[PDB]
């Protein structure tokens, strides 16, 4: 049961007369879904992910500055100017400078000064942006059957499926072996606010850095630095990273104003991460809501032979799961599939059997089937698997 | 001469090509596809089962 690889989770129950079960799915979250006379199911949304979402405005966060030229004139003169005024990819600053005698000039007075810097981006300091499609993205759900085989988040369940919903992808049928068919329609509008949402990327070789934050879109469009599209050769207000010193006789002075990379970073702090797979970029948070049919699920080994209730033991003892069940897992030492005898007691009770199981008729088979989940009310309890017993006391 | 027809009726209909479709009492709804193709009458309906 992947749903006890997390301490986020939910149960929903159906009755006996039940069908097409409508759930919101969330990023790190999972559900198990439970109806009379049908196996329990796990539910998770896995991933929400793009291939190559479109690149959007790129910034600069640190510039490469050069070629800074001035040309200053006498009072009288009017206008001093220089051609890199009009050449791509420069920052230029025109200001008043004092003249005089003596300062190679005619008449005491302000002359016009004009001082220009050729200014590209700093080998990868850029901060690219990237937006994600409705028609190209994809929402993962996938789902496992709710068997009596316990499997580690770093292990895979054989009876886990995945289903891929697209905008081109309608009701979807997922056969599980045994269990029947489950049915999916999740619509792809109904979850995440794309329009909403830029994917932040910095330089993806960067050891101690996330790979990228999920971030809004008008904040973005905020970030108070050089920018450019896609393709495009130079930068837009390539200014945001030069101060000018005030003008001294025929001198301005060009500062670069340092690399920014802290300073977004700082503005990142505790911000959703996005990971990237190579070319999938992926949420780490966000959701989506789906239908689930559950009306074409069959129960497995209804008619099996009860085991005998001698020959089992535990592997795994019973235990808190933090979500008011308890888990446990057993052996059992004869060569068959048979129905797991299990039952709990309220202690000094033992006529009223209180297990509530959420693995309905557990079995063991040829290979697998020993866990077991249930859950039961607060105080003592005796948990029992046939002639196995262990006194359970239940919090709250 | 040849005056603007306004509607036809139908007096006499002709029924060709039925198709059933029946599930369990638990199983949800009954469908077929020609419950959307045009030229087609259709009822649902509840069975003893
Ligand atoms: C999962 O981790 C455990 C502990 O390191 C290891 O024994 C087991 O083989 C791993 N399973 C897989 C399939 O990686």
């Amino acid at each position: 049961s992947r749903c006890t690889h997390l301490e986020n989770r939910d149960f929903v129950t159906g009755t006996q007369g039940t069908t097409r079960v409508t759930l919101v799915l969330e990023l790190g979250g999972c559900v198990t879904i439970t109806a009379e006379g049908k196996p329990s199911m796990d539910v998770w949304l896995d991933s929400i992910y793009q291939e190559n979402p479109a690149k959007t405005r790129e910034y600069c966060l640190h510039a490469k500055l050069s070629d800074t030229k001035v040309a200053a004139r006498c009072p009288t003169m009017g206008p001093a100017t220089l051609a890199e005024e009009h050449q791509s990819g420069t920052v230029c600053k025109r200001d008043q400078s004092d003249r005089g005698w003596g300062n190679h000039c005619g008449l005491f007075g302000k002359g016009s000064i004009v001082t220009c810097v050729k200014a590209s981006c700093e080998a990868k300091k850029k901060a690219t942006g990237h937006v994600y499609d409705a028609n190209k993205i994809v929402y993962t759900v996938k789902v496992e059957p709710h068997t009596g085989d316990y499997v580690a988040a770093n292990e895979t369940h054989s009876g886990r499926k995945t289903a891929s919903f697209t905008v081109s992808s309608e009701k979807t049928i997922l056969t599980m072996g045994d269990y029947g068919d489950v049915s999916l329609l999740c619509r792809v509008a109904s979850g995440v606010d794309l329009a909403q949402t830029v994917i932040l990327e910095l330089d993806k070789t960067s050891e101690h850095l996330p790979t990228a934050w999920q971030v809004h879109r008008d904040w973005f469009n905020d970030l108070a630095l050089p920018w450019k599209h896609e393709g495009a050769q130079n930068w837009n207000n390539a200014e945001r990273l030069v101060e000018f010193g005030a003008p001294h006789a025929v001198k301005m002075d060009v500062y670069n104003l340092g690399d920014h990379t802290g300073v977004l970073l700082k503005s990142l702090a505790g911000v959703p991460v996005a990971h990237i797979d190579g070319t999938k970029y992926h949420l780490k948070s966000g959701h989506v809501t789906c239908e689930v049919g559950l009306e074409k699920l069959k129960m497995k080994g209804l008619t099996y032979t009860m085991c005998d209730k001698t020959k089992f033991t535990w592997k795994r003892i019973p235990t808190d799961s933090g979500h008011d069940t308890v888990v446990m897992e057993v052996a059992f030492s004869g060569t068959k599939p048979c129905r797991i005898p299990v039952r709990a007691v309220a202690h000094g009770s033992p006529d009223v059997n209180v297990a509530m199981l959420i693995t309905p008729n557990p079995i063991i088979e040829n290979n697998g089937g020993g866990f077991i989940e249930m859950q039961l009310p607060p105080g003592d309890n005796i948990i029992y698997v046939g002639e196995l017993s262990h006194q359970w006391f239940q919090k709250g």
